[PDB]
């Protein structure tokens, strides 16, 4: 048992809720909440610009730290950093932005990331202002990650959507 409440139930694994992943963070304080980060770990808007602001620029001075130190992440890859006020540990994952021209098929490899965590509050990656198709990230979500997944879905319209198209 966990501290995940009113998820719908995909699979075996991955569930589902319209939800505020800020505010979800912060009521449950999970194990790792995922970051949809880009390579700079500069969070500026989307998800992690709201991720950080709940932190109070915590995440960003921390973040600024770390690519200081070790240079950029891949497309695809992730770090562990601190999850501040809102989980024990931040997984920032990189899904590529489509906004960029990024190759779509790594998104299953930025997925491949959240396998290294048995517990995970996460968005779905590249949506939002990454502009992949939200139905294919819960797609890939699905058939990469085999670890539990909770998936935060801001916007309602969209939540109900990825529900109704489930395969
Ligand atoms: C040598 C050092 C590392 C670090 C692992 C923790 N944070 C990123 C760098 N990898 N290899």
């Amino acid at each position: 048992v966990n501290s995940f409440s009113g998820y719908l139930k995909l699979t075996d694994n991955v569930y589902i809720k319209n939800a505020d992943i800020v505010e979800e963070a912060k009521k449950v304080k999970p194990t790792v909440v995922v970051n949809a980060a880009n390579v700079y770990l500069k969070h500026g808007g989307g998800v992690a610009g709201a991720l950080n602001k709940a932190t109070n620029n915590a995440m960003q001075v921390e973040s600024d730290d770390y690519i200081a130190t070790n240079g950029p992440l891949k497309v695809g890859g992730s770090c562990v950093l601190s999850g501040h006020n809102l989980a024990k540990h931040c997984l920032h994952v990189v899904g590529p932005n489509v906004n960029k021209g990024e190759d779509i098929q790594l998104l299953k490899s930025a997925y491949e990331n959240f396998n290294q965590h048995e517990v995970l509050l996460a968005p779905l990656l590249s949506a939002g202002i990454f502009g992949a198709d939200p139905i294919h990230s819960l797609r890939v979500c699905v058939d990469t990650v085999r670890t539990n997944v909770y998936l935060a879905v801001f916007d309602k319209n969209l939540y109900d959507k990825l529900v109704s198209s489930f395969l």
